[PDB]
Order: structure tokens, then sequence, then C-alpha cells
């Protein structure tokens, strides 16, 4: 634990978590490669239980990057391609306006205003069918940028159908395991129950509820020394021994779609490094990020940059949670915390973290 | 080399030899990855020379799928984007109608109409911009695909801009060299001259002759044994050490585009595995391969898939050579004559050893 990293860690995180009251926080800065961590506060303040290495936290959507990289993987095992069209997965969608729909649209969220959020009504598979049916795009494919569950959530449940597998089966088997994230979950074993940190919210304890496509978009629970693992796999995907995990990394960092000084990619999002803090920063903030914006198409995707600043944000009722990394420089850091807090505050941070060392 | 192999190939190719009256023949059959030799007549008629493991043929076009590395290798190094406008890396080219073309177009031919031959009166860098200058399209960029050397030709060139270095020196450096290819040159040196193998059109012996663009359209000589190993390297690029052109032999077999059953990728060429013989070798007529067919877009890109038919023909006008490979097969052949024989009769022949082979 060099000095250099404990201060900047400590002098920009314990002033955050004052701030903003947060219950418990973990840390993990990717230096040079090796990971180091750091902790705080309680992951359940009724019975005192501290934050720890183990503790397990919701992820909220940094699971969209999870699911960007499954899909990833499917693509280079030759089971899908981002150039099919939806309906080549799911048939009984006949209703018009999917016919120039591709996998691409929706793990992008550029299919023409998929809804941020699927409605609380949706269960059934029946029930799922009949929303995406009915649903009436607002802009033709491919023009427009809105981020949704329903986009990616959709493209993730599509791209394992070729498998045979369950969703969480095909990410356990083709993603956890290989990459060793053996305290990484979908759903929370009863064994694991007692590392599962409680979330806070206006101060309730709460759990992220059951919902449509849920395990897709939103519903992976992580402890920080899985994250670490996870981002040093995106640092450097070419010591990955399977080869179409380390090709499907590969493809989740590709450029498809720039917006402003932001690409997109599948689940994760990057911008040229170095990065303009504001830019990143201010960026964040949920009133752009859920923004519709006008998106200019990368003719062909460009392959992962080195020279970037990789990251995503995610949150829940009760957690709020932040990647980011710079292959280029081998460096990395991850946030956790059961309390949903400012996008801003959290990049603030990491920014004031990774600009110091380097 | 086993009987199976020996077999088919003195059976197939012997017989092609004499029909079409080829006075010297190079071939190389992969299998399960090892590579077996079999020559055939004369490398110089007079003087009665042998054709030889070191005899080095004109590739012709086959040079092609080595700027399609080479470019894919720049790609992976950041130096150029697929996406990128052409006059970012020619400043100089102003012409309105250059608006919208990019590197991928000028790679793919789908520029929209750039001449087959560069004029034979074009030597100056002066003579080629007012050449690209005055061009005026034939389609709109992105939606024909009419092969020329015009189009690949001036990939290349632009492709190593960014390195400040030589087209030459880029391709031995960043290609040749790291792959072994000891005995591949674009300029043949006079310790190699004795090695050199004439050609033969009505008779008379013949090398190329120089002309604007040539060694990034039509200008590599190379041995069988080079060129197996060229064929080993494309059939399994995992087994490269340098990342970026094990990423750029990659990236030259993804799919950008499709006509028919063929699909377009950086030089080299490729179809579905099994394919119809009648589509390759049929397809492979000048009448065919020179026109242009309307494409489609395949967006995004698919990335080289293993269950493929990948090829390239090439000629001179004393030489004429095939290269063709099945990665999911392990399985590949290179033919290599100093006599332009019809496409047709090539792939017939090789798709009669592949297919006897697996
Ligand atoms: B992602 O973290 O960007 C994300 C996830 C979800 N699903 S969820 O069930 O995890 C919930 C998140 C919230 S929230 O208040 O953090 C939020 C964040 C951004 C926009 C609206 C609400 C409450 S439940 C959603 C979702 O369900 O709308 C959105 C984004
Ligand atoms: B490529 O082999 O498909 C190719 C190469 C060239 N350049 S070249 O200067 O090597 C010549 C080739 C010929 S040719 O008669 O073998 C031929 C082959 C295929 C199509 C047309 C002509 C004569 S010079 C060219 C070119 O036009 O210079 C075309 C294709």
């Amino acid at each position: 634990a060099p000095q250099q990293i404990n201060d900047i860690v400590h002098r920009t995180i314990t002033p955050l978590i004052e701030q903003q009251k947060i219950p418990g926080m973990a840390v993990a800065v990717i230096y040079q490669g090796k990971p180091y961590y750091f902790t705080w506060g309680y992951a359940d303040i009724a019975k005192k239980q501290p934050v720890t290495q183990q503790t397990l936290f919701e992820l909220g959507s940094v699971s969209k990057t999870f699911t960007g990289v499954l899909g990833g993987d499917a693509i280079a095992r030759g089971e899908i391609k981002l150039s099919d069209p939806t309906t080549k997965y799911w048939p009984e969608l006949t209703a018009k306006q999917w016919n120039g729909i591709t996998l691409l649209h929706l793990a992008t969220y550029t299919a023409g205003g998929l809804p941020l959020q699927v409605p609380d009504e949706v269960k059934s598979s029946s029930d799922l069918l009949r929303f995406y049916q009915n649903w009436q795009p607002a802009w033709a494919p491919g023009t427009q940028r809105l981020y949704a569950n329903s986009s990616i959530g959709l493209f993730g449940a599509l791209a394992v159908k070729p498998s045979g597998l369950s969703f969480e089966q095909a990410m356990q088997t083709r993603v956890f395991q290989p990459l060793k994230l053996n305290h990484t979950w979908i759903n929370v074993p009863p064994a694991e129950e007692k590392n599962y940190a409680w979330g806070y919210r206006e101060g309730k304890a709460v759990h992220v509820s059951p919902g449509a496509l849920d395990a897709e978009a939103y519903g992976v629970k992580s402890t920080i020394e899985d994250m670490a693992r996870w981002v040093q796999s995106n640092l450097k995907p070419l010591d990955i021994n399977e080869k179409t995990l380390q090709q499907g990394i590969q493809l989740a960092q590709s450029r498809y779609w720039q917006t402003g000084d932001m690409y997109q990619g599948l689940g994760w999002e990057m911008l040229d490094w170095p990065v303009n803090p504001d830019s990143i920063i201010n960026g964040s903030d949920n009133k752009i990020a859920l923004a519709a914006r006008p998106v200019k198409a990368i003719t062909p995707p460009t392959p992962a940059v080195r020279a970037s600043w990789v990251h995503k944000t995610g949150a829940t009722g009760g957690f709020g949670s932040y990647v980011a990394f710079i292959p280029e420089k081998e460096l990395g850091i991850v946030m956790l915390a059961n309390k949903n807090y400012p996008n801003p505050a959290r990049v603030d941070a990491a920014w004031q973290i990774l600009n110091a060392l380097q």
C-alpha cells in the first residue's frame, strides 16, 4: 500500500463519505496492474456489520458491462452477429416497427426510443412480448441514443438464446468462472447473505426489487475484490486464456457511436484520454446521461482504443457504484457504496484519484 | 508427405500443368497446420533452372492480402481508422467528390468506381494527385464494389502515412520480418536475383513492369515456403506474438461487405464453409470478378469467421497465383506458376485438393 496511493485515496474519499452521508464504502485502485483495497463504515447499520473486502454490493447498471461482454463473447463464438435483425432471435416480434432494428441497436440504446424502464406491469414472457410489440419508436433506428434497460436488457436475453442456456447460467459459465469472479452473483446464495450489505434510501435498509430483464440490466452483486479483478480483465484482455472471452471484452470496448466527446460501446462508455474532467464529471449527471441525444455512426466501429478513459456508473435504490480505467496506463478504480449519491461526485473523486497517480 | 496428400496433388496438379502448359510451378498444402511442398518444371526455361522452395514468384494481386494486413496492423496500432475520411491522410485531396469517401471504401473497392488500373502515364506524386483530384465517381460511396488497384493501392499508401515509414519499410518491418518471411520482397535485391523466376507470356520471358502504386497493389514477390508460412499465419493468428499483427490479420478477415455469397475483407475475400464449388470457380472468372456488383453493408462488420473459405487470386503478365484456406480445418493451399493461366482452372484444382482433404 504505497503512501502515494494511500494518501490520495483517503484524502479524497473521507470527505466524500461525510458530505454525502454514505454508510459504507469500498474502493480499489488498480495501480500498475496490482490492486489495492480500502474500506469504510457499515454494510449493515442495524447490526454493526462493517464493510470488508468480502462485502457484496448491488452494482446497479454497472451490470450492463457484464452483459455487454457476455454478448461480445457470444459474437466471438459465432453464435450471434450485431448485424442480425432482432427478429431473427425472436420471430414472434412481427410488428412492423422492428423491421430494421438490429442487435447492435439494442445493445447501444439506438433502436429508436426504447424506454428507460420496463414497466412494472410486465412479467410473463407473454407480457414482455406484448410490451415490445406495442412499443412505437420515436425515431428511425441508429439516429438517436436514449439510455435504457429495455434496450440492452433485451439484447442480453437474445444474445444467449443460441446457447440454450439461461442468461444467468451463461454469465456464470462464460464470464464469472473463467475470470475467477467466485463472489459475483445475479442471485445471492443463502450462504452469502451474511456478506450482502444493505442499501440505504432515506435511512431505510433496502435491496433491489425483482423485475423483467433485471439480471441483464441491473442485477449483479459483487465484492470490491471481484470488481477489481473485473477491472484488471478489461484493462488487459490479452492476458485472458479463453479466446472468445478475450475477444468479447475487446468488442465491448469498441467505439460504435459518438455523441459529443463520448463513445458508446457494449455496456462500457469511452472518451479519449487525456480527458477533460468537466466533460466526464458533468456528463455523468443523470439529467445528461439519460437524455435523448443524436449520434454519429462510426463506420466501421473503432477497435478498443488504449488511450481511453473507459467507465460506467451504476445505481439501485440503495447503492451507488462507479468503475473507470485507462488501458494505456494500466490504471483503474472501483467505488462501491451502500447509498445512492450524485454521479458527478463519484466521477470527480475518481478523477482526483487517477489523475494524481498519473 | 502422407500418401493421401501426395495422391490428390499429383492427380490434380500434374494434369493441370500439362493442360495449361505451365513452365514451372510450386504448390504448398497446409494440412493440420503442417506444410508439404511440391515443385515442377523450370523457373527459367533457358539455362534450365529448376523450381525450388527458394524460387521467387510474382504474386500479383495476392499482394493485396499483405496490404490488407498491413492496413489492419496500422488500425491495431491506433495510427488510422477505417471510419476516417481519405482527406485526413491526404490534405491535398480537396475536390468535393471526395467528401464522404473513407479509408474503408478505398480498402474494399467501394469508393464509387475508382478504376481497375492506374493509368500508365501517371508516375509522379504530382501526376497521382491530379489523377485523383480529377476522378469522377460512377456511383455514390458504399453502394457498388468495383475491384481496383486504384482503391486498395491508395489505401495502402495512406495507411502507412502516420508511421512516417515508406510502404516497403512498413511492410518489411511490420509484416515480413515478424512472420519470418525472409525471402519475400517488394524490390528484389541483387543477392536474390538468381532465384527470381522469369514469367512467361507467349513464350517470351517477362517480369512485372514498374507502375504507380505497384508495391501496394501487385508488387510482392515470394517463395513457396514463405507463402505457406503466410497461409499458416492467416490460418491461426492467435499464434503470432506481435499483438498488433495478430489483430491486423483478424481485421483483414472481417466481413465488411456482402455481395451474393461472398464477403469482402481487407484484401482477403471470404465465403461461408461449406461452399458451392461452382460459385467460387465460376465466380473467379474475370468476367465476373472484375465487374461491378451492388454490396450490402454488414453493420457492424462480422469478426473473422472460422468456418470460412478464405481466398485470393493474383496474376501478372507472366505469373498466375492462388491462395485459399479454411481456418476451422487448419487446411490451406498455395499455388504459384510462372504462367498466367485462367483463374477458374486454379480454383477448380485447389477445391479438388482441399475438398479431398477435408
Ligand atoms: B442504472 O444504475 O443506470 C439503472 C438501473 C435501474 N434499475 S434498478 O432497479 O436498479 C433502480 C434504480 C433506481 S435509481 O433511483 O438509482 C435511478 C437511476 C437512474 C434513472 C432512474 C432511477 C431505482 S430502482 C433503472 C430503473 O429501474 O429505472 C435506471 C438506471
Ligand atoms: B490482380 O492480379 O488481380 C491484378 C494486378 C494488376 N497489375 S499488373 O501490373 O500486375 C498486371 C496484370 C495483368 S493481367 O493481364 O495478368 C490481368 C489480370 C487480372 C485482370 C486484368 C489483367 C496485366 S498488367 C492489374 C492491372 O490492371 O494492372 C489488374 C489485376
